[PDB]
């Protein structure tokens, strides 16, 4: 009964193969068969590769060594190279082409989700080569999914010798007859054989996922398309702001390059986001996933003054001047996705470009107060006390009834002040939709016990004060870069209510989602992934 | 009685003034004088330029109305246009050439070290141009230094209309009498003195300088040069990860761009970097400063073992993993710097560049142990408690004890064993250094107070460890960007031991600096920045 996989890197989790070089160089050189491949190999064990594999020495140490190696395995052919041969410019090319065969990682997050531990082991370098960041990366995608990576370099054992396979089953902690072994070469194949683990040859990725499907009796192939990866809040970055004494800014942190600040909506958390965080992060971005105030770990002062949009953008803008940053592409969902117009509409200088989820940015009516005016949950919401009492009554009852994908029965938004209450017509123990599971459900149960709902439902408190400070903006036109983005589904934040926008946005850009709700995110997190990376990386650079 | 100092923006703090640009630009083309100046000023009150600096129209909204003018404007002295003329091109340059007038900002900041309460008071725009963020790091960097930024844009107001005069001072919460007005316009200037402040005509600043110097009775100009910017802690973005259970890392975040990891010594704080983190910031860096293992929000396993470098490393990689990181440029002194070094040499890959200040590189011996080896302070440190219990004693007389520059009476690093004691022959009450004030003595104070001295002192008690591991990389080479910088004053990480560092890293490149102590940062922050900043800029993109 296997309980653990194991992965070799090169021609298994990375294709194409570096080694496949090898072969493809001397032939496209017109060179004798196997002569690189030879001088790649020169003296086995006592070999410079070997020690390069060891970590004895380095990437750019190896280099000169294989060089050599080169001109006296040509001597035994009596060849000549070329002039401008160069085993760097080779290896460079080799490294750089090579992409992580997603076939291959699909198949082993499966068995990870499926209770399996498991790694890569593979024989590897100590890169130090101008160009390493490109491998660097690679490497730190490709793990963060995996138990353990092993690298022979570290560890200073190389494949085939059987302390290795002996030190992969210590830290597995697995007999070796519950592991499976993938690698593309034979040699390094049989010690595990012959100590009883499974083994896999690993030519073709459908024959190789084939035999491991057989083997561990789990469906690998043509399997629907997974989930983008989440986020697990006890391994993410935490950052704290104090924007003014008595309000702090909570935000999790991820990846390097231009920043990314995410405005989540009402009622969430910065774990709204957690499809979107390592997807935008891998698209060579820095996320900044925010707990806005009165939510989760950021501070929730009990006045309903501190919950207007002018308050709150201010505090935004403080939140970058102490971070150190003079711009920030600002993303946002519902109240987060009004905040980020009035960021926009008031500080065009602190934003690289400003996104939109459901919300539509609406110019303010000058002769009508907002307050004149069934979407009654507003006015429901306008009572300090009433709709806190409703929602902090039972939290996982609130968030499971709001929490709601198109299909779901989403719960009604009119008639409710009439009703006396939003849950006045719900179940006592709604059902769990498949946006969610109960341990996601029980995250905000316990980043809503903190605060409350006061705080947020303060967000909805200010329309006569938004509506004057929106009056302001009147003039003006929104010619930063910026991005619409509609959800069919969404009955709240309709998307026909998006349609003037380009009297205020000529060069709006847009998006739509079908059959999506109005929790966007959770509800089609891969179509979001792909608008939002596909306009940040046209947009936002 | 003076207690307020306020600053217009163009012509005061920043130069060139852009107003000037349109004198240039009419000139420059041989058009008719003013005209440029008469189109920008069109309709007064009701015009373009005012309804800009309200806050009524954008920047980008701003420059057709402004092009419009110009030919409005061109039709009374009948002249015509280039072709190729452009309003943005114009205020593009114009804005992009204006800088900062450094003798101005020493003179503000001299001003609030000694009580002043001091306000910028600007008549500007919401930039939307493709290029604002230029202005945006300008209009960052300016403040941080400032009680007040007032922009007219923000608050519906201009200069000079009295209502911005009497808003300043509201803000100010100050009487006319107690102010001082620099304005480079006679114009915007009148309101103020009419209302009764102080006002400075700002022409030239040596002779601004000296009106202001006059009126306030304090030294402005030809003062010595002031030291870099430190932090206040309270306005810092605070970042927390777990790198394993039990184990968080804490750091200190500013700034956007390529990552430089700062990692301090013993016994320090993130707060050692206190002058290096606003200037790589303000460098176009992205600066972590870390709390090492051990030290202030860190954790501190009681575990000796925890400290190798083996494992300190390693805790560095998951910090960057988790971070989502696959490079940093890292940086250490003391202790840190011997971290860096085993940084390079075991992970490459994870490193842009290293640095180290005061530590050298030094490989390790195979035929002896470093155990077999008065500086004495390293087997005093060996027993666990002895060395916890003096350091812990008194805090305050731990650190004003330590933390001494080179003239200052340092304290011997020999016989101490002999002596029974580090401070066996120190005053209870040292004497406080001019690297330091009593409240930064104090923080040192706060922070020891959550894990005192084990962890710190942990890190040298794993000497046999560190040397096995050192042994490993014994055939390898250095060939990533390096900088190795020397400190003349300290005793015990000698610049002499650095001497023979080019047979390992072929490519290092060097910084000294003179009459600097062992605690470099402070001794010397503004030698070290112009050499971080200088090394990065070439070295570390
Ligand atoms: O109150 S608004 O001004 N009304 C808008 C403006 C016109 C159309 C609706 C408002 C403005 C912006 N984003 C908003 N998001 C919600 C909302 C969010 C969650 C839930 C719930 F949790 F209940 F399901 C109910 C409502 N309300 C919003
Ligand atoms: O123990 S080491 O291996 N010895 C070195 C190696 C050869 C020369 C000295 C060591 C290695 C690296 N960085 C170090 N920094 C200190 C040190 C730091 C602060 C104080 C104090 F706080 F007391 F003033 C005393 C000593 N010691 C260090």
């Amino acid at each position: 009964t296997l309980r653990a996989a194991v992965f070799d890197l090169d021609g298994v989790l990375a294709l194409p193969a570096v080694f496949g070089v090898l072969g493809r160089t001397e032939e496209a050189l017109a060179l004798p068969r196997g002569l690189l491949n030879d001088a790649f190999q020169k003296g086995g064990p006592e070999g410079a590769t070997t020690r390069l594999m060891k970590g004895e020495i380095t990437l750019s140490q190896w280099i000169p060594l294989m060089e050599e190696n080169c001109r006296k395995c040509s001597e035994t052919a009596k060849v000549c190279l070329p002039k401008n041969f160069s085993i760097k410019e080779i290896f460079d090319k080799a490294i750089s082409a090579r992409k992580i065969n997603r076939p291959m990682l699909q198949a082993a997050l499966m068995l990870r989700k499926k209770g399996f531990t498991t790694a890569i082991l593979t024989n590897t370098w100590l890169d130090d080569r101008a160009e390493r960041d490109g491998l660097a990366q690679l490497m730190c995608e490709l793990k963060m999914h995996f138990d353990f990576l092993i690298e022979s370099c570290q560890v200073g054992m190389v494949k085939p010798e059987p302390q290795i396979y002996k030190f992969l089953l210590d830290t597995l902690k697995a007999s070796p007859s519950e592991v499976v072994f993938l690698d593309d070469i034979g040699a390094n194949l049989k010690p595990a054989r012959d100590l009883g683990m499974v083994t896999i040859l690993v030519q073709d990725t459908d024959t190789a996922l084939k035999e491991l499907e057989k083997v561990t009796g789990i469906q690998l192939l043509n399997t629907p398309a997974p989930l983008p990866t989440s986020c697990n809040p006890s391994d993410m970055s935490h950052g704290y702001v104090t924007v003014k004494p008595r309000v702090r800014l909570h935000f999790v942190e991820l990846g390097s390059g231009p920043a990314v600040c995410l405005c989540h909506g009402f009622p969430e958390s910065w774990y709204s986001w957690r499809y979107q965080i390592p997807a935008l992060a891998q698209a060579g971005y820095r996320v900044l996933a925010m707990d806005m105030k009165g939510y989760g770990e950021s501070s929730a002062p009990p006045e309903i003054e501190e919950y207007c949009m002018e308050v709150l953008c201010k505090e935004m803008v403080t939140f970058l001047d102490k971070l150190g940053l003079s711009q920030a592409v600002f993303i946002g969902h519902d109240w987060g996705g009004m905040l980020v117009w009035y960021m926009a509409l008031f500080y065009p200088e602190r934003v690289r470009a400003v996104a939109s989820l459901n919300t539509p940015f609406i110019p303010a009516n000058p002769n009508m107060s907002p307050l004149e005016s069934v979407f009654d949950y507003q006015l429901y919401f306008q009572e300090p006390g009433v709709a806190e009492a409703e929602l902090e009554q039972n939290l996982s009852r609130t968030f499971k009834s709001l929490f709601r994908a198109s299909d779901e029965s989403v719960l009604s938004m009119h008639k409710v002040c009439e009703a006396g209450g939003l849950f006045v017509n719900s179940p006592e123990e709604p059902s769990l939709s498949r946006m969610v599971t109960e341990e996601e459900i029980q995250f905000y149960v316990q980043q809503f016990k903190k605060s409350g709902f006061r705080g947020p439902l303060n967000w909805y408190r200010n329309m006569e004060r938004n509506w004057k400070w929106a009056c302001k903006s009147l003039g003006r036109k929104i010619l930063i870069p910026a991005l619409m983005v509609t959800a069919e589904k969404d009955f709240v934040l309709v998307p026909q209510m998006s349609q003037h926008m380009e009297d205020w946005i000529p060069h709006l850009k847009r998006g739509h989602i079908e059959d999506c709700g109005h929790w966007t995110q959770m509800d089609k997190p891969t179509e979001v992934n792909q608008i939002l990376i596909k306009w940040l990386d046209s947009d936002a650079r």
